[PDB]
């Protein structure tokens, strides 16, 4: 057996399209560009004295996306600036929308939770945005469809 | 006294086979593929003031099956799609089934717990989804059997 | 696509200042001048069991400003000392400004929540002092204003 | 004063015997074969706010008896066929014996409290059993036994 | 801008000088000699829904001071010494001051509220007294006091 | 100023003397030989709304003394055997006593509270018993008690 | 001695060929022309307290090959093209292929894994291009009589 | 053999050109002139346990150029002005170009990341000044006959 | 002196046979044939706080033993044949053999560790292949008069 | 080529001047007479995921001067009692400043940060001072024509 | 000068006795014979934050000893056998003892540490046995007039 | 230049005297007599995030002396005896002094901190004795002169 090539293209990170209310976020960190994370397990498991299992499904599919900005990049102003144009008007949810280069993409409505601590120091600082997500389904964009009819069994 | 080869082929871990639904998982993480773990304590023990000993055995089979793959494999895009078409439906069950090299196997039906968090950076992302496991007993497939009728005493 | 410098300036730490009670602060620590954190998360998500997501706005502003500075500045002085007045005057406030070199600003009022601990030993050591601000929003000095008018919708 | 050898042989790990119901077990792991641990104190102490001081002896002599095998050790399926075995049956309690080369041996009654969880990866893995003591206290096997009757003082 | 020597003189360890009942502390050990710190914040804020702010001193002044000393230092045995005679006669208060050499100053009633423990190994050990102290109030010896009275603002 | 010596001898670890029930205990670990740490704080503190402190004495005096110890030293059969003699008869304590080369000493009555896990690997293992004391004051045996005399103020 | 004479023709470097995406490699510096490595060991032994030893078979066989080219050798161009190509359309992997005069062959895929460092003096530089390769096992097909 | 001459323009170093913020520099060293490098390779490789393989293309592309003068060039004067000028003013950037006489060229922007260690003896010395170029993807444009 | 010759024979290299397999090796490199090692030392000493000390005996055994071969060798053959053989079939171990001429012998199973690193250029090269030793304990037998 | 000529006058060693706390410094070593050194580069870079740039300007701007001496200069007295006074009285600092005859010259305040390794021997030895100066910013002043 | 002879009668290498078990050692490498060290050094230093210094004495004197043999050595078939002697039925130990011909003694127990590395090529090789020696302290009994 | 002679008297390494507990030291090695080096830098720099600087004086001024003697010198004796004279009674320290002839003094109290590394072979040895001194301040005392 030889070893096969997991893909044709390269993964780029900078192929990674994240779509904020219709502009293009741009200035990001170093090492990670965004976390995407479900705030709860899919699927409960109710076990019994005798072993019989029973299992229900969770409907809650909040999430949260974190977002890593350098503290010079321009965008701090304006979700800063948003941040208190929500709290007076009260208008909080806006599109969100990620882009996969090889991977799993999304595309929900989110909000601001908690804006990032600032720390000024020797090196450019880093600041950490969390959007929550109203659906943290991470949506395929890829020739998945035609087998998900054959794995089915039972 | 000599040295002893436990075995005499070598463990290969791509000969490690796990079937999803009846294909083949391809893909895999760097470091480790799958790993499975019981939930709870196969036997309790209740000691007395006195210092009697008393033991009651555990019905409670389930588990979870870890299983990492890199986030450009293209089995993320068909758990993705069970995932809602499972939520959907409303079936969730699926036959699981792992083949080992030189070691214990596995064989039961399982359903998807909850689905691995995303990340973009530099390098490569990895996913680790948690696969649940109707019952985790691991099975073996050797020459056993002949020598379970000889440890028992008392 | 070419790489971009995302400022024209350098960051230079000299150039943030911070004015408490109209004077600055000098003397500072070795690696971070100061940190900004907010108290609790922006907006709160109530998750139902069918489902539906309602959120509320959060009115608590209060944060925590650290502050390093050596124990051989002169500013301990200043800072131990109107800790005694005020606890004996009982006037505890008093205004407190930050301007960032190419960042967020901030100017709320706060007051001296806790003195750091001293220590002494081969090296010259450091005190991290907290000041509570009454309003933690980190406000933009740049041109930013002409785009959140934009990235609204829905 | 001149160092003295603690010992004329030397401390050899293929000495150290295991017999589980009868049989020899081998196949063990790299650093640690067996562990032993109390699950609770010998003595306990009841301090009075005058200073007096009465203690109590402790009659649960339960234990827990880890035990380190590589997964591609013959013993895994033993163990693994038994536990099932066991829990059709219903008869859990096996002898154990443990032998010390230069130091204290252990001979009591034991089962199998938690399966080790099983991983596969890059190189051979590693499983930990735990097995269960009904007392377990280290005896000795050497000439001690003239000078217990001398330490005794009070 | 040129940079600035924050003092004239040098920080100087040995300047630094513990006086405990009226007699100097000596035999310190390696890296930290001794450590001040409040027990409780200073100022507590209490945040109403609507936002509204209010504050409450604290009154509790209680603090710990660590101090280090070698083993071998003979000032073990008069604080070992002094703690049977303060138990049998019942007077536990003694005089505390601490000079500082290009920092702060304190001096205040204190007492041994817990005897370090004691470790005998192939190096020289340690022992970290703690001594509370009635307040821990940090106080300067310095030029401050003139300005004290221009920070005020509000 | 110069330079002091803290001693004119050198603290020698063999130096230090442990008796347990009137013989000299042998075959000690590497690192650390002996630990003494008491349980409980030597003096509580009451502070008030108001400012006002009371302080109240602590009777407890029991401690506890790790004792390492290598698997092959003969000690560990007499400290095994000892056990079970205690637990039959019901006489658990006996007199310890610690000589210190360059500090403190102990005298007291202790007990064995916890006997130590076993482990079998490469290299020898090593066994950390746990006695008890009924009092885990260190008393001095140097020249003090002419100045304990004169730290006294107030 | 003359009955132990390991080569009856003598061993001419400029038989060695090298191939990367279909043209052939020239331009070679003064000593070595190319160096083959792999990263990873091919078993990893785990060996019990007692004693019991057991075996694993490595799954990663990548291996980097180096490429030695002097600074005025007109391949140095094809590279550098090549880098920006793939930093910007994503597509790395290049065939690979080596003739094993007298030795062991290689073919395979690769890519360039760093540019070198390009340095002007008094004397002609020199360049090694690192030329990551997927699979790394050399063949001994140029060797006769292997049974 | 002359029918591989690599170069039929024998290779003089001084036609390498070197502009620093649009004036040329000179007065150099005795053996280097410059060294060119990156910090960072090209790709990242994440293999998975069974043998799947995936890649990563890099987004750190900086640099870092030396350039070596003699300590009695006047040069050094230059730049060690411009370092008290951006510590204060916080301007750094600057344009920075070579020229590949008969190899790869170089085009970007660049800053002051060091200076050197001066030292003063019976010779006169020399000095390593770091420039930190922004991006440093070398340029084949010098090279004709680059399909 | 000619009252302390250590050997009366010369020794002569060419008496040292290896055999891998059940076949004679061939081909050696220019100075050295073969290097055995371990991997850890025998036994390993606890020594407790006031002087007492205890020891205890190891249970890894195992060695690497390097093996040169000129890379125009034959044998490279075999071995690179043997690697893939043992990759993808799962069987690894072999038989290995050495003969002291006048020192210590070795006899143990082994397998292919790594894989050298082949170089071409203007002189025959050289192969270090790692051959893993089961247990390498050295053998006196061919020494006479061992009481 | 005489039309480059980087110095019209010889580089005369002993035209560099040493002044440590107003007096000349004299009794130099063999080969090297100072070297001066920073500790940190003089910005920072934070570059993001996706290539975004963002640099930091240093604020620590301290350096090491080296002084060779023979040790059986006069020299070596006036360090070494300088040393007990500031240990005892507290006070370190001193003025500094280097005259950079055909180069660049210094001029801040600087501490001795420790002090040498003494070795007698069959050969008078040498002493390596290491004056630690506040701030490290050279100077172009003695070159003319800076504009 | 002939009135500082520190040796009267020249100091032959040949006196200098090693026994390991009670028989003599022969049979050594070409220039050095044996090489005594510690492990731990005498005393240990703790220094306060004010100045206190207090000390404390090692207990673990253990040292190293090695000792050098031509590979052709009959010697090196005894400690051969040894080790699996030891390894086997656990009597490790064994009485070692030097004689300072005109120098330091020692007189311990020891046992052997560790395996050399045994290789063969043109020339006589070499080996270097590790004897761990329980207790080292130097003995300075040859010396005469020691008060 | 004849006005720049630095030493008027010739430096005679044989004024350099060392005592050691009150006898003096002899039987030196062949190039180094003593060597003396502190563990410790003088100062702490603490240096804040805008550019605040504070120092710190340190409190452990221990060294080390490193002294010379051939392995055939009787002083290898004493040290010998001394060793274990303090290992069990408990008295380590001793007075140490060293005189400058034309350099840097030294008095102080020092121990006996490690032995050597003792070895055998064809040439007489040597040994480098470590003779930790508490403090190591060194003296100009001999030089005249010093305002």
């Amino acid at each position: 057996n030889q070893s096969k090539i997991l893909t044709l293209q390269a993964y780029d990170p900078a192929k990674v399209l994240v779509f904020i209310g219709g502009q293009r976020v741009s200035g990001f960190a170093a090492d990670t560009k965004i976390v995407i994370t479900r705030n709860n397990d899919n699927i409960s498991v109710h076990a019994g004295v005798d072993g019989e299992i029973s299992n229900a499904l969770s409907r809650d599919n909040t999430g949260v996306m974190t977002l890593s900005l350098q503290n010079t990049a321009k965008w701090n102003g304006y979700l800063a600036q948003w941040q208190r144009q929500a709290n007076v008007t009260g208008l909080i949810y806006l599109p969100v929308q990620v882009e996969g280069s090889q991977g799993l993409s999304l595309n929900t409505i989110g909000w601001i939770q908690k804006q990032p601590d600032l720390s000024y120091g020797t090196e450019v600082g880093q600041m950490d945005w969390e959007i929550g997500v109203l659906d943290a389904w991470l949506s395929p964009d890829q020739i998945q469809g035609i087998a998900a009819g054959i794995t089915g069994l039972l």
